[PDB]
């Protein structure tokens, strides 16, 4: 080879966490996209607490 490998280390992925059940989240708040929620329901239950700061940095 020419470039070769950079280094050999345990490289593992990562994932967010729900804001209601604290479970592996996949989608973020479609309102501010600053929060995480495994399911839509959760994003609705924690709303009371989320909506508080929700809609932070307004953006398309
Ligand atoms: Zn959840
Ligand atoms: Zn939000």
């Amino acid at each position: 080879g020419s470039s070769g490998s950079s280094g050999l280390e345990a490289v593992a992925p990562e994932r967010p966490r729900c804001a209601y059940c604290s479970a592996e989240a996949s989608k973020r708040c479609s309102r501010c996209q600053n929060e995480w929620y495994c399911c839509r329901e959760c994003q609705v239950k924690h709303w009371e607490k989320h909506g508080k700061t929700c809609s932070g940095p307004s953006s398309g």
